[PDB]
């Protein structure tokens, strides 16, 4: 009874299934293995790979605390390395965990039927989702209304499972410094994050119980506000499976029945909002599951990209993302849209800059918000209306704060024009102390000639 | 594809097998049978019967929120009612829980025969255990007789459990009455009982809140809490896990991450609270092992009546029986100290300590009641032999050391020091003038002498 | 330049006038006198002791810490240690501050006389008053009569003090003694009189760190708290303003800038509480004003002690001495109630009454306490007259409306319904069974019947 | 018995030894008198006028609360106005309070003189000083070290007073509107202060006992750090006589004594340095008493006032300068040593703007503040000597937040260079975000030079 398990991104103990699969079979030898050239062009960015140290060094105390121990092992060859291992210790299973992404697809079904070549048996299971994309039908759905009706309709056909106690222990193995995921130079300069985040699976469960037990209740109405603190702040958490989707759903679906019984109407009306939250991201990979003349100027992109477009919610927005690697979801759909709409940029561009600077990266969610906001869908904003500053900012920033504090060039000028300035008279630019063109920079392009220029793009249509 | 639910002490809807086995086969009909005269003597009592009519109210709310609703139904016969429902439904199936009572083993071994024989499948399940009491043994085949060997055994096994989610909603579907013909309480007895709603709110929706404060709070102190009886140190989960309103597994698995970080991280008094409380937790499944696996006193009624009410002259005795009558409950060790007085100093009869304290405790479990009754009596080696009887002061010097759990329930003897609270009758008159105390008058007087009784103790 | 400064009963620093005089005048050389003899019956009582050497510990520290230090001389003249003191340093004037005892003026002319004879200079200052008692007067020239006109009269007025700063150094300078030789302690009752460090602390330091939370956070609901006699409601100031540790002054400006701005914004509620505040403040200076300006019992004994240990049978009589013994304070509402039960309903004494609350009041103040007595018996015209007898019922539902005063101080009447909780004597036999109080067994029953009181009284 | 008190710089009822005279007297008529061409160029600037128009109308609903109310009066002449009263209300007496400007002292011995010409009884107290500056001497004291010891070995001769209970009631009058306190333009940007600060004697009670009871204890060491908020906050407060400066050291006082009584040597030391930061507003005031080629360069001074020198702390000092008319005194330090040893700028420019500004401007402390930061004491700072901007740094902003709060695109250089930029290499500068020349300024002058420059105007000595 000698186990092989295969970790790729589900680093936690807790609602394990192929972890708790060997640990209950007998003798476990846990893994990583880590190979850059498979990987293509999804290679993970420098944020990524900050988060993914960390939380590795955090899982590697984790098990040798239990009894047995990670070993790391970067490779040209995945199928090499797997043979020398059991080569070396006289295995008789392997175990692992499924993903979607098409690389991962593709290696798994490479990794099996080559294993069971040699009379190894294999085994896979599901951890990342609470329906897989096979079981939901009517023919395939097209609207996420529909789907979701669907999705809430049905029963989930899952179970939770609890973490190991213990573990019996049991070819080029290094350590976590010879992987090579952090340069030379960026080190110093990358370890300012630790300002904000702390990752580990430890601080996963200890931040979502406190944001369960005394923020959901208001979610309903701070979840269109864009300044302070008002969302969970979980997407970097659950990228790396540090923390377990169905635990989630379970905590929300239980003060649910609580307030409806009660008789709480907000409080039916938050935990239905964040429900709907929960779901998109079942949809984006259902989705990517079951679906398989710009102007080339580089100073616009670069200006885009370090904040001096004009535009205050822009600036805002680039500012905070390059300083701690996130930003609203208003705030992702206003940027993105100015990319694209605006400058008539190639998105490609957009979404590369986003995958490198993003704490929490993620194919699916990232292809299915910018499919949305590009009008590719027709469950969104067409591409023809470009919305207006003054009443972005009535209704998502009714006080300017967002802007004073990541602006402060511009901490007195009146609520009222603080966020179309080219509007206010020169009376009033002289009674503050803002002044175009020598301290704040005149917009970049004028709004009327980028709107004619997309109108002759789409009245083409 | 139509089931019967049937409830008896699981008054949950989290973590419950047979109610998420029925929801997701199909059409549900909840009910629960209520039946005095099956009950015999184990009838429970009024701190008992006034927290099951609240949860059975709080119940009812939370089912018929869900889309079906709770029917009540009191009786003479059991098999008739659930014939009666078959007949007028047209079910296809009942499921309920497994219970240890040997009632309860005889209830439904006789039910699943009678029903059986009409062609209607019948289901149980496991709700109330860890293990059951079956499935350990030792390498000749052998029950355990210690609790170290058994828990030891306990520990090194792995548990064989999962946890399911609550069910999302219920497709609905005689003699049927309300939560007030039940006759749960008496007439009388409406006002006085009312007042317990001060300490205490039931409900399965408050235990979660209760167990969640507990865990992340003050669990880290219990090794050094768990000794004084003063306050509130313990967790105060009984009552809750008497009904089945919280789940002993959610309890085990809380317990046990947290002992793991604390472990990771080298926290020494971490650990030792996180394995003390876990060997609380086993205690119950040992009781309920083995309460399966093996199946010339004084009769003084004014010597009764005194202790029972708090003259006995005994400060720890005293304040402890206070506050039992004004609270429904009372510190392990002064369970320990009440019991052992009762027995080993006025020779009552162990049963009349047996039923008081079945009337008046709000969690009286049957289990737990006569495992602790053997181990304070000493029909079991591991603990204390009836011989030995122990001392006032040492006793307060290790659990009550600056007389707070005194001063607080007996006033009237707020400024003794801290010296000599704890066996007046040593303190010299001058001392005793000093202070108010005086005795006869405004306290009493031990009521028997402590060597006496230990000389007739050492006859017997 | 050599000053003699003399402390009685202004144990503190700041707006100290004799002491602002002599220090800004010279060099000092401060000085303590106990004589017993003098006092004659007005010898303070045991927990008044107390409060004084812990008092008189503090300010040492405090002089010493400054630059000089506290002589204590215990005597048996006051004239000899004053001709002493000043035969041995040489000085050439002495100060000190008013008080309005019969004693302290005797005690005062005498000093002034037979020290200005042999031509050492002498003087006196006013630290404990707002107005001096020959300083208000009526349009004829009169003493007023009445409370409402009095304190109408002096809100009319306008004051006439300044505030002093502290010393900021001392210039410094038989049989003196130490702290533990003036005998201010018995030997048996330190360690029973060490527990009243439980609830209170003592000094300068301390009154000015209570007066400043109260003012900030307590003062806008006393118009609301200050009819309940559970819990903390009322400011708690009264030890530290017998001794003189904190300036009548001082709070009455704080209080007084607190309406102003309450005022100004238009807040009902808080206008009503400054109000009563300043209302009791003014009820003092009444007391002292009156003394200045106008210089058939049943002798049982066993009814006296049941009286002093709680042991009556009426519940708000019980908790009030059961509070009085363990903390050496009890409520306003409860003073009332207490004193008019000893005197119209045991016919005892008065001068019982007033010798014990003499000896436990942690506060014993002379002028306070003849007014609340003439005030309690009806020799005033403002106030309740001797004929009527108020109804337990009604008192409880006005001043205790959920019987938690009760609960707390008697425990074993923990479950009695809040409709009977205060005249049980009414409720049926059938409630108090499902109760656990037993007349006569735990709990006494009324020691004399109300009717029959009430008639005798009615006679008399 | 008819009195008029005069209020010219003490807003409040609490220790007013003119009006608690006056109310004990008889009946009183509370006048405040504006005059703007009798001030000459020390006519108040914008910040003090808001404060002054808001701590106006406290004041008046203060006064209509007790009984009486403020008359406010606007004239060309306060002798006209004053006779203009008397002969209205038919009074007897005069009474006032001190103040030690040039100004104030000539016009208060003209009206006192032409006053009593007339027969008309005038009278003027002590409400703004602990010692008078004529009553300390050795000769008069010509360092701070010996007239403080001497100051406090002396004993104060000073008693406070109570508010008067009651007011017994009793021309050109106008409205707190028309003085003309304000602009018409700047009305909605000066608003904005109000998001720090409150004007009000009411307030200002409220913020000196939260101080004292909480914060004392710590001032030694907080004292240093420029981050946050460490002071006391009391300067606009105090200007305006809002607050007793004599019950201000009473309560410091009492504390001092309680500590040193315990033995808390931080307690002694905290409450000794504010003592002496108290005692310094005397000696300023006492000095004025006793003893009554730069480069024109206009964009230098601009950029100076807008904050694009290049240096971070100055960059940070007069970006919050602006924004909420206030800094640290470590700040003041080093903003207005820069900008006379670096730039070479008419120190006029920087008083005035000072003056303008700052919600405090106070003319003993201002001129105090210059002569010992310009080296005319010999008590200071020599000109000769230039400190490092590295040293500084270490010293008072050990982690940089000041400066990432202030200057956002900043906030990713390691904190070791994030004080002095030009000393970092190039591959550190492209691991953070920064870009001199692009997003933030390569520093105006350097530093060598106008050390030279400098070093030739002082080896001229
Ligand atoms: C242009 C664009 C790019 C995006 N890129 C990413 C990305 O790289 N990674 C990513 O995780 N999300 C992405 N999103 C989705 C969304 O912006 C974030 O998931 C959201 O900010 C999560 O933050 P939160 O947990 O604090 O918010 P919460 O409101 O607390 O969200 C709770 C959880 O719900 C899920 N969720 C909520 N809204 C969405 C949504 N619209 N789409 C998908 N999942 C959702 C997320 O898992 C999130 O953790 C993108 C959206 C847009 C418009
Ligand atoms: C004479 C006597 C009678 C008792 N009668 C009862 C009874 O009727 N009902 C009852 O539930 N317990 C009974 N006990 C056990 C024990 O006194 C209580 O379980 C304990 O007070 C539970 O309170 P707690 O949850 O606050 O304490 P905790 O220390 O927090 O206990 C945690 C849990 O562990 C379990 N547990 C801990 N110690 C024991 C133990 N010695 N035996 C069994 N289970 C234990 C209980 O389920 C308890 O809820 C009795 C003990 C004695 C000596
Ligand atoms: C029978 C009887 C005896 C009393 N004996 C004393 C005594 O020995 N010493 C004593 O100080 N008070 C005495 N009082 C007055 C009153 O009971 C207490 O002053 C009061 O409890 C003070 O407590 P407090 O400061 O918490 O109440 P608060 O309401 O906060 O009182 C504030 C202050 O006002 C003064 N005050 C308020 N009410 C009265 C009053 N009726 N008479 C005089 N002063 C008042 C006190 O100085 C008190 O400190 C007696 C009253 C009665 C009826
Ligand atoms: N059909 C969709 N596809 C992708 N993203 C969506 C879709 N619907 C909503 N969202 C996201 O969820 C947000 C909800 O906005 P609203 O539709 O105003 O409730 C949008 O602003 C998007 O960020
Ligand atoms: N073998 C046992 N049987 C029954 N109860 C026990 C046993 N061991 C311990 N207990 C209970 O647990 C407590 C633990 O006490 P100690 O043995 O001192 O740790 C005892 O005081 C009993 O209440």
């Amino acid at each position: 009874k000698k186990t092989i398990v295969w970790f790729r991104r589900d680093l936690r103990i807790e609602d394990n299934p192929a972890l708790a699969a060997a640990a209950h079979e007998g003798s476990v030898f846990p893994v990583f293995i880590w190979c850059p050239e498979e990987e293509g062009q999804f290679y993970p960015g420098r944020a990524s790979r900050w988060w993914m140290k960390q939380s590795l060094a955090h899982l590697s105390q984790s098990l040798k605390a239990l009894g047995s121990d990670l070993t790391l092992i970067q490779t040209h060859n995945t199928i090499s390395a797997i043979l020398d291992c059991i080569r070396v210790t006289g295995p008789t299973k392997v175990v692992f965990n499924h993903l979607y992404d098409p690389v991962s697809l593709v290696r798994d079904h490479t990794v099996k039927e080559k294993l069971v070549e040699r009379g190894i048996s294999v085994q896979s299971y599901n951890g990342d989702l609470l329906y897989e994309p096979w079981e939901i039908y009517c023919k395939p759905f097209t609207s996420f209304n529909s789907y979701w009706k669907k999705c809430l309709d049905m029963s989930i056909e899952s179970v939770m499972l609890p973490p190991p106690w213990r573990l019996m222990p049991i070819i080029w193995a290094c350590s976590i410094e010879e992987l090579g995921l952090e340069n030379e130079a960026e080190k110093p300069s990358n370890a300012l994050l630790t300002r904000a985040w702390s990752p580990g699976w430890s601080n996963a469960d200890k931040l979502l119980n406190e944001f369960i037990e005394k923020q959901l209740i208001d979610y309903a109405k701070n979840s269109k506000k864009v300044v302070g603190n008002s969302t969970s702040l979980l997407s970097p958490y659950l990228h790396f499976g540090e923390i377990s989707v169905r635990h989630v759903f379970q905590c929300a679906r239980m003060k649910q029945i609580i307030w409806a019984r009660d008789k709480n109407s907000e409080g039916e009306e938050s935990a239905d909002l964040f429900l709907r939250g929960i779901g998109l991201r079942e949809y984006s990979r259902y989705i990517c599951f079951n679906f398989p003349p710009w102007d080339a100027d580089v100073d616009k992109f670069k200006a885009w990209r370090q904040g001096r477009t004009g535009y205050p919610l822009v600036d805002a927005g680039m500012r905070e993302l390059w300083a701690t690697g996130w930003m609203h979801n208003r705030i992702r759909v206003i940027v993105s849209s100015f990319g694209v709409k605006f400058l008539l940029l190639p998105w490609k561009w957009g979404m590369k800059y986003f995958w490198d600077t993003l704490l929490d990266a993620d194919l699916e969610c990232d292809i299915l918000g910018w499919q949305y906001i590009s009008g590719s869908i027709p469950d969104g904003h067409e591409l023809d209306r470009l919305d207006n500053p003054a009443l972005q900012g009535a209704k998502y920033d009714p006080e300017g704060e967002y802007i004073r504090q990541w602006l402060p060039e511009l901490a007195r000028l009146p609520t009222e024009w603080i966020h179309h300035p080219w509007d206010a008279p020169l009376t009033v630019l002289k009674a503050s102390g803002v002044e175009l063109g020598t301290n704040y920079a005149k917009p970049i392009v004028d709004i009327d000639t980028a709107r004619e220029l997309l109108a002759k793009a789409i009245s083409r249509t």
